């Protein structure tokens, strides 16, 4: 059919960055500490004033403190300001109900979760535990259905409310189960969480999992962000339709840009917004988490998040005017590498694994998944055909996809399947459908794709759409240069193929509800943490619950309509996800992705490593902290955790010495 051999070893990526690995409680604990610390100007311009209560009341009886020792440059200092610059736009502050605050670590700073996984990067396997956020311990029963979480006791919202079991129970209930509220990420849904997955409330810092499973303890990683991140009940609920005489829209939009200091778990808090401009957060007097010292962290006073680009994003932080960026536009690397040679330049560039794919994602619902016309029908039958797809893949000059990014040692042929950087890849394992135009025509007249009209465009037979030209449309992020870039160069080489294929190029907010919602016939996507780490969101690698997949849904209310290597790969990730064993993993890893190449789930595209950059100035960064794995670098850094030495501190704070006023409030509090 097709001469499928495996994908080509890559060039040596050396001077990159080395992980110092470590145990997994090396990082944090939580006890009760002998004393407490925080800004001085807390004390004697808020609490002497009256306007806040003494530290000891503000923390709850056990926080959570940072151990010293996994601390890259050890007990900090607080004072000054990380200065983001995003590409994103906010459209609320309710991302429980799907509203985007723009990216760029904005909502990972404020949507606080169960547990957490991003630092993760630093401990050896792939079995490791993920560490306590919002929920301190948890046990399992002798068979392994059950899940008792034990949640922080004594924590409070950035606005003074208690944090309990109230709020966990409203997530799970008003948001993930209710299936008119759809959580900001699109994979929140309850199977995510094991399919017939029941949570109840035990008492107000005890909630209790049921799994059909045994042991099913992947699912403790769908319990970090994005898919589970509690929000203010006590602004939320009476906003909520089933408490409320409110639209499902109208709790959507409950909660404006414009709605300042609104409740958060998180370290800083909306203060300040200025459209297209600037977000301004401030230190949360509330956080619940500590140093081994005492002292109330975080360090930072204050986080900027520009509203910009993404490319200015990292512009801005080689110059100096931005302190951090994940360079992750192969287009943008060689100016920054430049500016990086500079020994006087304000940041450093560290280069990782080669985590960031793109692939290429059809539309395989062919019972309805986003309302789809004759047309658009016709499509969903060409995708489903795996002699369609073979022909599709092998029409790709992969090393000129690569050459158009960036030339060089960056790229790697990438058929798709699981990232080649991570451990769980096996080379052996991935199906490889080198660059064969001749062939891939040849596939398409075999299925009854032949010119009809000379024209140089392919036709549909007689039978379907009165034989009328082949026409494919392509969802686009508007936001990036490189999926620009490689949606102009499938469309380019589609072209060359015979195959008519249409740019539909939305702004982030749109392409989300046109890629969730179904409507669309092809995608160009970054790949999301399962396909980075395959631990992180693992009901995303198939169609294993009726929302789980990225390309395969079905309609409110369908069964799926499964071809047999996605009902094969789901027997893959449900095993996978219920397994303790580490070689039956491994293996589990090394079948899934040779059903997962072979069959084409995704079409690859290209496949790179991003470089991370910080400001010079900041302390307790750590060493190798990739861009992309568990999560975002935003992330897995320890924002919180990070510091600046007095005298290396700038002066960019602007409210200083103030804290967040009330929800609805026009900002700050001073004086
Ligand atoms: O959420 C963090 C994440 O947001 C966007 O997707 C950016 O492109 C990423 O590099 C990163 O900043
Ligand atoms: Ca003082
Ligand atoms: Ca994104
Ligand atoms: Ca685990
Ligand atoms: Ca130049
Ligand atoms: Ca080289
Ligand atoms: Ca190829
Ligand atoms: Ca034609
Ligand atoms: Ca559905
Ligand atoms: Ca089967
Ligand atoms: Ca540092
Ligand atoms: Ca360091
Ligand atoms: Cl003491
Ligand atoms: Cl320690
Ligand atoms: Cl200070
Ligand atoms: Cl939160
Ligand atoms: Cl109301
Ligand atoms: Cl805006
Ligand atoms: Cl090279
Ligand atoms: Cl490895
Ligand atoms: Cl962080």
């Amino acid at each position: 059919a097709f001469e499928t051999t495996t994908p080509p070893e890559p060039p040596q990526f050396p001077a990159e960055g080395k992980i110092n690995y470590v145990a997994r409680d090396t990082i944090l604990e939580f006890k009760a500490l002998p004393s407490y610390s925080e800004p001085d100007w807390i004390t004697e311009k808020f609490e002497k004033a009256g306007k806040l209560p003494p530290l000891k009341e503000r923390l709850p009886e056990e926080p959570l403190v940072y151990k010293t020792g996994n601390m890259p440059d050890g007990v900090g200092v607080y004072g000054d300001t990380m200065r983001h610059v995003v590409g994103g736009r906010p459209e609320g502050w309710n991302y429980i109900a799907g509203q985007s605050q723009g990216w760029g670590g904005i909502d990972i700073a404020l949507s606080e979760c169960l547990t957490r996984t991003a630092p993760l990067f630093q401990v050896d396997a792939k079995d490791t535990e993920p560490l306590p956020n919002l929920a301190k311990s948890w046990e399992w029963s002798e068979d392994g259905h059950t899940l008792t979480m034990h949640l922080v006791k004594g924590a409070k919202w950035s606005d003074g409310e208690a944090f309990n079991a109230d709020d966990v129970m409203f997530y799970w209930e008003d948001a993930v189960v209710d299936p008119n509220v759809s959580p900001l990420g699109g994979g929140a849904s309850p199977e995510a969480f094991g399919e017939g997955t029941t949570l109840k409330k035990i008492d107000d810092y005890t909630v209790e999992w049921t799994f059909k499973a045994a042991f099913p303890k992947q699912y403790l990683y769908t319990m970090a962000y994005p898919s589970f991140c509690p929000g203010p009940s006590h602004i939320l609920k009476p906003q909520h339709p089933k408490y409320s005489k409110n639209t499902y829209n109208q709790f959507k939009n409950a909660f404006p840009p414009e709605y300042m200091n609104m409740p958060v778990m998180g370290a800083w808090v909306p203060v300040s917004y200025r459209p297209d401009d600037l977000i301004v957060l401030r230190r949360n007097p509330y956080y619940w988490k500590v140093d081994e010292k005492g002292q109330q962290l975080p360090y930072l006073n204050e986080v900027h998040y520009k509203l910009s680009t993404w490319a200015d994003r990292d512009v801005q932080a080689v110059a100096g005017s931005g302190d951090f960026s994940n360079l992750e536009q192969p287009e943008n690397f060689v100016a920054s590498l430049k500016r990086a040679a500079d020994p006087n330049a304000p940041a450093r560039l560290a280069f990782g694994p080669r985590l960031i794919g793109y692939n290429l994602q059809m539309n395989f619902s062919a019972n309805g998944w986003g309302n789809p016309d004759e047309r658009g029908q016709a499509i969903r039958e060409l995708n489903r055909n795996e002699v369609f797809r073979q022909a599709v893949t092998s029409a790709l000059d992969r090393k000129a996809i690569g050459d158009s990014l960036v030339k060089g040692p960056f790229t790697a042929i990438y058929p798709g399947g699981i990232s080649s950087g991570t451990s769980f890849y096996d080379r052996a394992s991935t199906v490889y459908y080198p660059f064969n135009l001749e062939g891939a025509k040849a596939a398409l007249a075999s299925i009854g794709l032949k010119d009809t009209d000379g024209d140089g465009f392919l036709n549909f037979p007689k039978e379907t759409l009165g034989g009328r030209n082949v026409e494919i449309t392509l969802l686009v992020n508007n936001g990036y240069a490189t999926d620009k870039s490689l949606a102009e160069g499938l469309v380019g080489q589609m072209a060359k193929l015979g195959l008519r294929v249409v740019i539909h190029s939305l702004d982030s907010n749109q392409r989300d509800a046109a890629h969730y919602g179904g409507q669309f016939d092809w995608l160009v996507r970054r790949n999301s943490t399962e396909l980075s780490s395959v631990v992180q969101n693992t009901e995303q690698l198939a169609p294993v619950g009726p929302r789980t997949s990225w390309n395969h849904r079905s309609p409110e209310g369908k069964e799926l309509d499964l071809m047999p290597f996605e009902k094969e790969m789901a027997d893959i990730v449900r095993k996978f996800i219920s397994s303790q064993d580490n070689a039956e993993r491994a293996d589990l890893m090394k079948q899934y992705q040779k059903v997962y190449t072979q069959n084409l789930y995704t079409i690859g595209l290209t496949e790179y490593p991003g470089a991370l950059i910080v400001n010079k100035r900041f302390s307790n960064v750590p060493q190798g902290t990739p861009i992309f794995m568990f999560n975002w670098a935003e992330d897995a850094i320890i924002r919180e955790r990070l510091w600046v030495a007095a005298d290396k501190q700038g002066k960019y704070e602007l409210f200083p010495q103030q804290l967040p006023g009330k929800p609805g409030e026009g900002g700050p509090i001073n004086h």
